[PDB]
Parts: structure tokens; sequence; C-alpha cells
């Protein structure tokens, strides 16, 4: 589970002093459950803002687009406007990808013209970038974050 | 009150592109009240990650620092060493204030320490910077944020 994976990655970057990000709990409007107009998971690494979101699928063949609905895009769309690190993390295909904002609203914005709901594994694997699993952090996803900015 | 006008000045600011900051969602447990390991305010301005908690008080002498709690400043700790800008809104007196992180720490290191655990009129008149109230942003926060580090 993606979630729990994360939550053990982001207690092991804040333990080790590396990054101090959070997932923001689940709006309760006072009771029910809201929608969230954001993404999930934010912080900070190096001075500068970080925030993702973070998917998962069992399907085989492609990620089914809505795992993400708009607000969520539209907030990444705003924070990429203020120079953000912003990014999705897919866990799918037995893998875990890393996928830059820019990217995603390329697939988000062309699902409309043709039916194209999902992205397709050969389609993601051209565009996004693997993470290193380990025992410790689980998901690395800030060396991906080292890697393309610092 | 300040939950509704920061509400209102993070929408100006996100509207305008501005900054994208929002409060973070109360925590939640069938219905039961949870603390809160973070500060409720963070996002982005200009690359940066901002991050700040904000509190009002009656009383006309002096600031309970009560109001704030442990984790809260030891979360702000953490962002301040990772080169964050952070800090505190404080309402109080009639006015509404900008106090530096660093500012705030020295009043909360000075608390368990010898006795003084509150910030007198007099103590925030000297260390926090007033924020103008207008309609726009109701509580220009970002214009002493653009002063201070940009």
């Amino acid at each position: 589970t993606l979630e729990d994976d994360l939550n053990e990655t982001n207690k092991y970057y804040l333990t080790n002093q590396i990054a101090v990000i959070h997932k923001k709990p689940t709006p309760v409007q006072i009771a029910y459950f809201k929608q969230s107009s954001t993404t999930d998971y934010n912080g900070i690494y190096k001075g500068r803002y970080i925030d993702f979101e973070a998917k998962e699928t069992k399907n085989k063949t492609s990620f089914p687009l809505q795992n993400f609905h708009d607000h969520q895009i539209e907030h990444m769309k705003q924070v990429k406007a203020q120079d953000g690190i912003c990014f999705v993390i897919i866990s799918a295909f037995d893998q875990v990808y890393f996928l830059e904002a820019d990217k995603l609203f390329y697939f988000w914005d062309r699902k409309e013209k043709n039916g194209r709901k999902s992205i397709r594994k050969d389609e993601l694997e051209e565009t996004a970038y693997p993470i290193s699993l380990g025992y410790a952090p689980r998901i690395d996803y800030i060396s991906i974050i080292e890697q393309l900015y610092f």
C-alpha cells in the first residue's frame, strides 16, 4: 500500500532531517467527508516547496486518470506558476514512478479529445522516472528531486 | 475573526497568482478531534516554502504562549532549519502582527526556563511587524514576507 509506504518514507526523511513533508488529513465538514481542493502531500526540502499526490493501481495495462480530480490538477498548475516542485507518484506495473506535473498535464488535458482516460504502461515509462525502492527510505522520491532540481 | 480573514486573504492571493497557501484541515479520529503535529498554514510564494500559525486573544496586556503548543514550535524549528520562511500571525490588542519564527523561539525557549509564559504588549510591539489590514488581502502578510526576504 502506497500510502503506508509514503508514511514511512516521510517519517524517515523527517527523523533524519532530510526533509519535512506531511500528508494533509481528509477534510471533514462538521459530520461528513469532503473532497479536498489540493494535493495531499506537501512540504520542504532545501528551501523549496514540494507538493505531490500519490495513487496506485492494480491495472496491468494502464493507470486510470480518474484516480485524480480536476481540483488536484488545478492546484498543481497554480503551484507550478509559483515555481514549485510538483509531481505525482504512481505505483503501477510492479514499479513506482515520479511523473513531473507538466507531463501529467499533457495526459489530463487530452483525455476529452478521444477518450484516452488512461496512461498506458509504455506512455508512463517514456515520460516518468522510476523511483528506487528500498528498506529505508521505502520510496526514495527525494533522490529524484535531487537529480532533477539540485 | 482571524480564521475567516486569512481564508479570504489566501483566496485572494490564490486568484491573483500571488501565492498558493492553504490552511490545513483539522485532523479527526464516531466524532473525535485530534492534536495536529504541525502548524495549520503552509504553501508557496515565489519558489519558497511558507509556513505559519495564526492565533488571537482577548487579553489586553499579554499574549498567552499556551495559544501554541510544543509540536507546533518543533515543526517550525524544523522548517526554519530547512531554510523555509516560517512565522506566526498574532491578532491582539486590536492589531495584527507578523512575528518571525526566531523571535518566538526566544520567548518559548525562555518559557519553562524562568517564568515568562507571555509576550507583553510592549514585547510584541518591539519584535513583531504590524500587518496592514485592508479590503484586498484582508491581512497583507505577503507584503511583509516580500520586504523581509526579497
